[PDB]
Parts: C-alpha cells; structure tokens; sequence
C-alpha cells in the first residue's frame, strides 16, 4: 500500500489527532498556547501518532480512545523536540526558527514540562496502569540515554534515542484496544524496528541525503562505515574529527569516502533490513487493510 | 512540637525515603549518580517529603509506601529547581539542567505509577501540569508591574503550594484515610505551602540581619514589592516600577526597604503567612490527635516563626 492510500485510510483519525492535539492547549497562561501552536503547526510527520491509530485499528478497536493515545505520543515527542533544541541550541527545526530561538530557552523548557506532564494526565485518563508503566519507562530510558550521550555498538544509542517511542506507541496503542500476548508482542516489535529503521534513514540523510551530524563530529553509522573501510587518510580525517567533536568544513572529502567505500547505502541496506523484520513480526495480527497500511509505513520509511 | 523531636520521631521513615532515592538515583551515568548522595547529604530541613510520611501515619497508615510518595515528590521539587536553573540568551549549564531534570521528573513518574493507584495518578498529574504553568506564568510576570495580587497568588499556590498539597493529599489517599481526613490533609498542604512561600519572599529583602535583592534585582514582582508600590508615596510607587522593568535594581534595595517599612508591606506579608498557617493548622483538626499531627503543627509553627 502507498502514502495517498494511508493518508485516506487514516485520515478521519489523525484528524481527530490533531483536534485532540489543540484541543488541550487550554493554559489560561497565553505563553503555553502560543509556543505550543507554534510548533505542533510546523508539519511535523505524524507518524508516532499515525502507527498508534494504526495498530488499534488492525486488532478489531472500534473505539476513538486511539485518538487520545496517539495524540499524547505526539506531545511527548513534541516536548523531547523542545528541549533537545534547547540542549543542541539549535535555532533551526527544518524551516522556521526553533521554539528556543524565538521564545527563549526557559519558555520552550517549561512549555515542554507543561505538554509533557499534559500528556501524562491524559494517559491516567485512559486508566491503563499498564500503558501508563510502558509509557513512563519509555520516556525515562530516553531522558537518561540523553543524559549519558552529554557526559561523553551505536544501536544502543538510537534504540533509547528513537526506536523506544516507536515501541511504546504501537504497543500501548494494542493494550488499549485489549490486544492478545501475540499481537502486543507482535505491535511492540514492529515499532521497535520500524524505529531503528527510521533513525538510521534520517543518519543516513543529514549526509545532505541538515549537517549538523559530522558538524559536531557524531559517530553515526554513516561516518562510521567511511572511516574503517577508506583510505588510511579519509580514515584518519573522520577519526580526529570525531576525538574533536568537530566536522566543520569537512564535508566534501568525507563524501567522498562515503561516496567510495559506499558506506550511505551500506546503511540504507541495514534499515532495510530493520524495516523487514518490522514487517515480518505483523505476521501475527489479522490481514487487515490497517496491516498493509502498516506493512506501507515500513517500506516507507526507507 | 519543636524542630529537633520531629527529626527524630521521622528519623526512620526518612531513611526510607533516602534509601527509596538512592535505589532510583542510582545510575551508571555518574552524574545522575553523585546528585543522589547529594540529595540524602544535605544538610536543608526537607519539608516537602517530610510532610509526606507525617501525613500517612497521621492517619493510621502502617505499611511504607508513603515513602515512595516522600521520595517522589522531592524528585518533583528537585527537577523543577533544575529547570529554573535555566538561562535565557541573557546569556552545571543549561543542557545539564535540562537533561538531568528531565531524567528526574519522568523517575518519579515510573515511582507514582509502581504505586498502583489511580487516583493517587490523577492527583499527582495535576499538580505536576499545574507547577509547570504557574513556571511559565511566572516567566511571563517578569519586568511586568502591573500584575494582579490574584495573579500572584495564583502563583505561589501553582509553583510552591500545589506540592505541598498534593504530597499531603496522596498520603491520606494511599493511607486509605476517609474523605474528610484526606480534605484536611490537602488543605493543610495548601495552606502551609502558602504561607511558606510568602515566608520565603519577605525573606529575600531581610533575615539575616541565597542574600537579599535577588529577586528586585531579577525584577520579579513579589507580595511585598507589590504592595509597597500600591501603597506607598507616588515617588516610591515609580522607583520600584522602574526597578521592575529594568531589572538590575539591586543597588536599590535600601530605598525600597524603606518603602517597604513606610507602609507595613513586609509585616502585611508576614502577617498573611502567619494567617495561612493559623488556616492550615484548622485543617488538621480534623484528623485524630497523635504525634505526627503535633508534628505537621510544629512544621506549620516553624515555617512561619519570628
Ligand atoms: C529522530 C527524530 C526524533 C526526529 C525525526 O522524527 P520526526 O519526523 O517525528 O520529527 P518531526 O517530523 O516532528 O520534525
Ligand atoms: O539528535 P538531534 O538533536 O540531531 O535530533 P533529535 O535528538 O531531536 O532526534
């Protein structure tokens, strides 16, 4: 299945996403409102969201309760954004300025608490102890990893960074719904690997397919690959690079090890794989239009 | 009750909360790791988790999960503290505070979650949102002169209060305490936790004698403040609005003080905590007279004595 036909497949529930969304910018502190419109109305993806109504629909949920769980994942995905642009200090989320960059770093700190703890009350009103307990371990495993990535195997680092949340949304989308041990487990890894695909694609595509990645020396796998497989000189530029923190103005000779030792699709062929195995662990659920839709988000994402 | 005998008759339950810290705190990250030792090595009077385990055995709790709750609701307080830490581009560090607050706040999530208790979720959640606004309402009231004494309150009540309360209230909650218990429990935590915050802003311009003029010089509008400017001389009233605006008005803390003396602003806050204080000792009269009742008295006593 393709986009268009997920985006009409799914479109009358992400539109009540997104009324859900708004509908809790309610602060009577106008502050909260205002940042908060500002960069939930950015685009975005949706796609957190997008695979929690999806993997509700795909076990037989009938209900609009999805529409709630979905709705909070995006908030807490939108509080990480505002606070890891306040973290990296960026003044740039693709197009417009950052929430920091044009409220200021405490606003878009505390409106970030504000959604996050938002969202925490909406998921007591859901009255799951369990996808409340998924939930907040989900959340914290991220909170520390960033902890640890600020006082210093790479799929460690993602996993906690992106893959969690992915993993949490789809299946605390199928407690909710009342799935079977099959079908939660089966949810649960669909988004832990369509997690883990998805990252390394966007690694994968700060290399120009923005450079903010070798800017700050990251050991992505992309830069990872070029160093160990180029020539002793490509090898010993990204090294050094990364030991300073710093690729500035390196770019074109890093490609050009990438571009040689093919290391940018040495990666798209490892969330392919990733990909795969997403689409794979769906063989539990019931051959729904919802599980082609999710087979679709899978194939993709890369 | 005084000071010394409420350390003692909690000495245990603290070293329950303490112990319930250090198993959260506990990390390989080592900078998460060294603020668990530095939370059960201070030397401050920790309230807040203190009136959360008076509250449970003040109404008959005898199980030790109040702990938990003690334990939670300073990791609460801890975070927020790390998160005002933050710098604007009026340019530990920002990335640190943000980071390390945001491990701490989604801890005690997990820790109210392990409790098992919806509604003790349900209270909990509000009061976290609502600490989180009352932050932000207070970013948006500074440099700004003209903000209602209603504003304020809302304030101190959303930032300071809405803690106190809550950690009072769960208690009672997972103590399993009767309706009426669990509304004097809250409203002693609403109250005390008032009074404690106007306590704490009279103080910044004097006791003594961090120091005073920290928040003139940040140009916070505080209780005080306020009020000597709505009713002291026009010249005064214009000194301390500029001070507001401006910010940096440390070097006027002399003039202001006498402002503040001219029209009784400071003992008019004093005197209003002391009235919080009196209303949350009412509160507790409710509940079944034992030690840790005298001893939520005591604190209440204590937060607002000279
Ligand atoms: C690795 C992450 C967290 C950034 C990409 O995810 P999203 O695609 O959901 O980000 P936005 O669309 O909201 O900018
Ligand atoms: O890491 P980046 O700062 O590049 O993006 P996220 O952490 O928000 O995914």
């Amino acid at each position: 299945m393709n986009l268009e036909k997920i985006n009409e497949l799914t479109a009358q529930d992400m539109a009540g996403v997104n009324a859900a969304i708004l509908e809790q910018l309610n602060s009577d502190v106008q502050l909260i409102n205002q940042l908060g419109y500002y960069i939930v109305s950015g685009g975005g993806k949706r796609i957190r969201p997008m695979i929690a109504v999806l993997a509700a629909r795909a076990v037989g949920y009938e209900g609009n309760a999805h529409v709630t769980i979905a709705a909070l994942i995006e908030f807490i995905h939108t509080a990480t954004l505002l606070h890891d642009d306040v973290v990296d200090e960026s003044d740039m989320r693709r197009g417009k300025a950052t929430a920091n960059a044009a409220f200021g770093n405490a606003a878009s700190v505390l409106v970030g608490d504000f959604i996050y703890t938002r969202a925490f009350q909406m998921m007591t009103s859901l009255g799951s102890l369990k996808v409340l307990e998924v939930m907040s371990e989900a959340v914290n495993v991220i909170a520390e990893g960033e902890v640890l990535q600020l006082m210093n195997n790479y799929m460690r680092v993602i996993y906690s960074k992106t893959a969690r949340l992915f993993e949490a949304a789809a299946q605390c989308s199928g407690i909710l719904a009342g799935c079977t041990p099959e079908e939660e487990k089966g949810l649960q890894d669909y988004g832990r690997y369509l997690g883990t695909a998805f990252q390394l694609i966007d690694d994968l595509l700060d290399y120009n397919a923005v450079g903010d990645d070798l800017n700050e020396g990251k050991p992505t796998l992309p830069l990872l690959h070029a160093m160990h497989h180029g020539t002793p000189e490509q090898a010993q530029m990204i090294r050094t690079a990364i030991e300073q923190g710093n690729g500035r103005h390196l770019l074109e000779p890093v490609l050009e090890a990438m571009n040689a030792c093919g290391s940018l699709e040495w990666t798209r062929q490892r969330a392919e794989e990733e990909a795969d195995k997403a689409i794979a662990a769906l063989q539990v659920l019931p051959d729904t239009p919802w599980r082609e839709a999710l087979i679709g988000l899978a194939h993709i994402a890369v």
